[PDB]
């Protein structure tokens, strides 16, 4: 399975200056669950934005996507193509928005946490990527975090 | 990653002298999407409730579950033990009661729908089998049939 999880403002913003403008624990907990114990694919440019201890994240099959024939990332496998990535049974690709849209074509699942956030779409924002009527999800109710946004959990699936 | 995969109504039960005592439509598209081109293993007992003009479901691995080697299961696989027909990256258990309690140790995965129906036990009754204790799960809102009914979706996922 190939599925991508994410975490987008209402107007599909994921991330702004190489980093992301919201925290909600609730989710920093549902990313979890989710990836923990399986493989989670990221952008070269999300391995940074991630300080040294909080990486590589624990209990995971860490990998970057990068061009660079030499990047480091001391604990993770750096891959120049995404199907070299592909052999567990549960492979999460974890953002952003270059590698989301790269994977999307193998994707059948999509967990996304929507932040009831006006986050305008300005910068040389990162987005969320395009779900057309091929997939079919269950949208959530607001639940309220306890930074005092509002969000709700969606899971896009199709065969 | 081992699924479970099953509509129970809200006291559990989910089969009853070998039929499913509802309708509703949206189940079945949410049930095809989840399982379509993976395994598919069910109990003996609930490949015979299926008439032949339906089984085996198409583009999914049938296999069916029975203790006595030369059964026919015209179709599908007939093996002896549920780990014996465990073979994919993404195997869902379809039913009946009795092979999800089998194969419930295995599983990491539960896709839940909750039909609001008052139907209460009823000695003999095939029984959704039980969870909430170390199978975190994310809800969904109560959604509206067009056979009427009320049903939510739940997936759950073993921390
Ligand atoms: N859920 C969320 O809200 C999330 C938000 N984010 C945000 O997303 C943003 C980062 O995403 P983005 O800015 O799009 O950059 P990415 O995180 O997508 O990483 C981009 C890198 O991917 C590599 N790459 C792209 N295509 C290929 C390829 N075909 N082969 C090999 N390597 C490739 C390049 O690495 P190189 O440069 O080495 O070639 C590129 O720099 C940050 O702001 C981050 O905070 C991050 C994760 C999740
Ligand atoms: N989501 C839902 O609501 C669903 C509901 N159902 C309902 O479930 C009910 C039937 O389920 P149930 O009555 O529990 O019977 P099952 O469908 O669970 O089939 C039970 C059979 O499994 C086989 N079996 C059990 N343990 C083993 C083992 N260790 N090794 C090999 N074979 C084994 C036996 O087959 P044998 O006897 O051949 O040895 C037994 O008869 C029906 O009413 C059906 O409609 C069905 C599917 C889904
Ligand atoms: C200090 S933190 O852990 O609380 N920040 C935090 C928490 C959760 C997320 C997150 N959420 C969803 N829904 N999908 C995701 N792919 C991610 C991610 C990621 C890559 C590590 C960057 C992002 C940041
Ligand atoms: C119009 S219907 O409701 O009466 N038909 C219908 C009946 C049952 C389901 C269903 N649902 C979930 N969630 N799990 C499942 N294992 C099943 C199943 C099964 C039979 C083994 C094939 C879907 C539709
Ligand atoms: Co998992
Ligand atoms: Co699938």
């Amino acid at each position: 399975m190939v599925g991508l999880i994410w975490a987008q403002a209402t107007s599909g913003v994921i991330g702004r200056g190489g980093d992301i403008p919201w925290r909600l624990p609730e989710d920093q907990a549902h990313f979890r669950e989710i990836t923990m114990g399986h493989t989670i694919v990221m952008g070269r440019r999300t391995w940074d934005s991630l300080p040294a201890k909080v990486r590589p994240l624990p209990g995971r099959r860490n990998v970057v996507l990068s061009r660079q024939a030499d990047f480091m990332a001391s604990g993770a496998e750096v891959v120049g193509s995404l199907e070299e990535a592909l052999t567990s049974p549960e492979t999460w690709v974890i953002g952003g928005g270059q590698v989301y849209a790269l994977a999307l074509p193998y994707a059948t699942r999509c967990e996304v946490t929507e932040v009831d956030i006006g986050l305008p779409r300005e910068a040389g924002d990162a987005l969320a990527p395009v779900l057309d009527e091929t997939w079919r999800g269950e949208t959530g109710e607001w639940r309220f975090s306890r930074s005092g946004l509002r969000y709700r959990l969606y899971s896009y699936h199709r065969s």
